[PDB]
């Protein structure tokens, strides 16, 4: 239970660095020629392998869904299914529905890699942006999103040790398919009030960190919306799927 | 054309300011120092093959520009040492009667160059086994690229100033009684606008305070993080940029004919 608090603080810790790193890239300038290819090349020459515990997990059946094509870091290719409709209101109270619904609409790019790439492609091409600075910030961001969702794994273990019976009841239910177990584990793990607590704080960080000081160049259009979207459509739901996969991966604890 | 060229370069200069500040904050919010962080950073800089533009690469091989070449694999200008010009007790960020505010350049206790200033900042963190090494290293690398490209704008800025204020510069450069060292010093003084320095440093300081607030349950920044951000601009970015511009003006004295 203490282990879990400390993990929650570690998770929250990624918010500000992720927001500032996106804002740094957005303020720097437009997109460099071949930036995307240069990002892939940098990743390839500076590969940071995951911890032993995660590497092993990523070779299992359960874990392999979060292994990306080299040289991309873990989980940035993972595709959550569409769960919202096209016209879902994202950041405003809707009667009967609450606020900040999670997950992907049919128009949201498939995964974090495509999402981040789409944001870069939304910028004007620039011949004056420095390639090395731009690439290195893009790479930093890819590492930061991957490490954030990967916290889902030790978080899950600590949630398991804490609510052992709630999860074991599900994991030893022989009537349920693999599909229905996963889902019931996800619903145990889902706390929409905590989601709203994260997202409202992300929205408020994005606003106060994107402030413009006198004679600053404005950020590109939609920059704050896209930062909110990264958390609400990708970071939160991917992290939940990771947690549930970790719980399934440790069903032997119920015996 | 020249007035427009210079305005376009001045905007390009200002576009580094927020990115430098946000990158320092991102790294300082993220966590303490990983084992082997500093060795990881130098190794990553060895593995890339970015090269400066043709104009810069050529200027770095001249007598005038070769002072901004760093030891490999560091990017240009990050080892360059400006002279101590302030005194130990100089007050940095408040008005002082008869001395204004935000005096520029290094005191004797400041680190000699950007490389040492940023390494020393990193060594002030506690060691951490939970900080993500890849994210940490990548942000450290991003800041080193950023500060180097920022100061390297001094070179096209100076050529655009020269094409505008031709007579004031040539007046120094054709003075055959002046040594190289006096000329350089006169050119630096001609390029210096303290009023503009004060404008940038006031806004740097406001950014560093406004962008470093905390929300409930956030982990604090390390102590002196705002002071360090201001120090990077005041003692290094601004003076090194002026030195690069001066050397470029010197490098183009043929244009006085
Ligand atoms: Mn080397």
């Amino acid at each position: 239970g203490d282990r879990l608090d400390a993990l929650r603080d570690q998770l929250q810790r990624y918010e500000t660095p992720i927001i500032q790193t996106i804002l740094a890239r957005s303020a720097l300038g437009g997109r460099a020629p071949s930036e995307q290819d240069e990002v892939r090349a940098a990743l390839s020459r500076n590969a940071f392998e995951p911890s032993e515990v995660i590497s092993e997990w990523l070779q299992t059946e359960s874990g392999a869904r979060f292994r990306s094509t080299r040289p991309l870091p873990p989980a940035v290719e993972f595709i959550t299914p569409v769960v919202l409709s096209r016209d879902t209101v994202l950041d405003k109270p809707v009667v009967g529905k609450g606020i900040f619904p999670i997950g992907r609409r049919p128009q949201d790019p498939t995964n974090m890699d495509e999402f981040l790439d789409t944001s870069l492609l939304s910028l004007n091409q620039s011949s004056t942006v420095d390639l090395a600075s731009a690439v290195s910030l893009d790479v930093s961001l890819l590492h930061l999103v991957s490490a954030r969702v990967l916290l889902g794994y030790p978080i899950a273990l600590a949630k398991f040790d804490w609510l052992h019976d709630n999860f074991c009841h599900i994991l030893t239910n022989t009537t349920l398919s693999k599909s229905q177990k996963l889902a019931n584990i996800i619903q145990q793990l889902t706390d929409h009030k905590q989601e709203v607590n994260v997202l409202s704080r992300v929205e408020q960080k994005s606003k106060s960190l994107s402030h413009l000081f006198r004679n600053d160049i404005p950020y590109p259009p939609h920059t704050q919306d896209r930062i909110l979207r990264l958390f609400q459509a990708y970071l939160i739901p991917i992290t939940t799927q990771i947690e549930a996969a970790a719980i399934l991966d440790h069903a032997n604890k119920c015996t």
